[PDB]
């Protein structure tokens, strides 16, 4: 495995002149907040988690551009329900970089965020400029459950200074990067105690299964034992396509019942050094993710995918 | 100079799927009457009547909305913004959704639309809804061959296709017409929707035609990039019509047979174009590298014209 790990996390594709925030708003337990939630955002995050960015709306410009000049941090909601906006619980998002840039006359924001800390919601209230504001309340936050998590992931892929050892940051890591559904994702969210959050995840690990087609539910594409982390991140990953669209992205070392689409291409490549090739279902030919290959063959791996968590679904 | 080529094409909007059901019902509500129409989000162009508006939309909220209109009366209203930025709107124009279809790319349901813009309204209230949607409560509003000669005289001298057939022979939709395609910046698109008879919408037609200059890149304002004697009209709708991209960005375009100033960004490419038998190329200016609009070039030597150039609205400025 030749591969700097590190790259991943920069999010290049996106921009290398993104200025850097290093100041830290933290509240406390128990306060209360109004905070914005930008209105295109639907990923489940936690905290560590970090969140890419690319805003064009003259809204969301704007909005980014104040809380820049403030506290940058905004409220992503764990929505049960993204059609009808319905959420109870989520996380605060941290901006730690920045960058402006307009094209065809039409002002763009990128952003790299991460998330920091737990909220229940309390009121979702929008403005009268269409802008949504949240009331929020700010939640609080066993090595033999670590070492029991720690000991079947290595059984699905052999990856210590890749986890963290701080038990509430590694049940956030292993809730950011576990290949399970968006009930589960909120109901780790939920939990306030990391040793009950990393005791609800064992549990989890356990009754996984394997991942399917959601257009098929039948054809099987991959498993966790095929789970590749390419990142310090982790296994699993969100990235932002040249349009700002947000994949949240599964890396597996092997897939099945897979085809491939058109010409490997290196344009804003996740993965520097790599370049993508769509995949779709070889039953459906709905697409899936995409296959990266290697640019230099001094590179391992050579082969592995990328598969997007909404094209999948658990048997 | 001369056209070779099939400007019922463009119309079509083919880049967008071929396989697109449609609808033979229409729907027209009364004079001074209120409705209550769903605004979709991130629509922000200003539309008039009888002016096309294609779509493509990824959020669920989104689809489940379009959905819906499609089992019912197809009718969405489009602001006239006064301020994007802030959603101030005073006026508008409802959208009826004439052709549909949907799609599935990575787990995400896909809605492709195209509508047709067809009555203007005042806005009496805009309330958003629990579930993030908004709803416009609106009042339809109601609807000199001289002036129509005058101005169908001054067009000819820009183009010379822009003639007889290209044009609308009613005085209400050639204001229209007119009102859609003139090269003009958003307040003046708003000043001509405001306005409730077509024959005050001729005069002011026919006075910013006569204090009409040139266009400049948004950026730097300094460069010419090309003028309104160089417009020239590839479609039935017009020298100005709104395409999507293809991540469902709406983009209006203004096609013009001459461009200066612009230096262009790698080699053609005819995926999603959309004008079927020609490439495309991202053109930029030459002074502050900021993308403009496309060059569009033909695929076949029998074609004309060989090139023409689609610039976009949002990127140039008046002079
Ligand atoms: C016509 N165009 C489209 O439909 C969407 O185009 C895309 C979508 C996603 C990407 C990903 C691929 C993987 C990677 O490594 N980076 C990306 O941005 C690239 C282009
Ligand atoms: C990073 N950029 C991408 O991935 C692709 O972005 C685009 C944007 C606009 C187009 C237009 C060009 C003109 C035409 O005729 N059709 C189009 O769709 C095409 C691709
Ligand atoms: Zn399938
Ligand atoms: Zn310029």
């Amino acid at each position: 495995i030749n591969f700097d790990t590190s790259l991943p996390t920069s999010h290049t594709y996106l921009g290398a002149d993104m200025e850097e925030f290093h100041g830290r708003t933290l509240h406390d337990d128990d306060s209360i907040q109004v905070i914005p939630v930008l209105p295109q955002v639907m990923m489940i995050l936690v905290p560590g988690q970090t969140l890419p960015l690319q805003l064009f709306h003259p809204q969301e410009v704007s909005m980014v551009r104040n809380l820049i000049q403030n506290d940058r941090t905004f409220a992503v909601l764990a929505y049960s329900n993204v059609q009808e906006r319905e959420a109870e619980f989520g996380t605060t998002a941290e901006i730690y970089a920045y960058r402006e840039e307009q094209d065809f006359g039409i002002e763009i924001v990128k952003v790299k965020a991460i998330g920091r800390q737990r909220f229940k919601v309390l009121e979702l209230r929008t403005q009268s400029d269409g802008i949504q504001q949240a009331k929020v309340q700010i939640l609080p936050e066993a090595e033999t459950l670590m070492d029991r998590i720690k000991k079947q992931l290595r059984e699905w892929d052999e990856n210590d200074d890749s986890l963290p050892s701080n038990p509430i940051d590694f049940s956030y890591w292993v809730a950011a990067n576990l290949p399970i559904d968006d009930s589960l994702r909120i109901q780790l969210l939920k939990i306030d105690s990391a040793i009950q959050r990393l005791r609800c995840e064992l549990d989890i690990m356990n009754k996984c299964t394997s991942l399917c087609c959601k257009q098929c539910q039948e054809t099987e594409i991959t498993t966790k034992n095929e789970i590749f982390s390419l990142s310090r991140e982790g296994p699993m990953a969100a990235y932002v396509n040249p349009h700002g669209y947000v994949h949240e992205i599964l890396t597996v070392y092997k897939a099945c019942n897979l085809n491939l689409i058109g010409r490997p291409s290196t344009e804003h490549s996740w993965f520097p050094g790599y370049a993508w090739t769509v995949a779709q279902c070889k039953i459906c030919a709905s697409h899936i993710g995409w296959k990266f290959t290697a640019t230099k063959k001094d590179m391992s791996p050579q082969k592995f995918w990328g598969l997007t968590r909404s094209a999948l679904i658990p048997t």
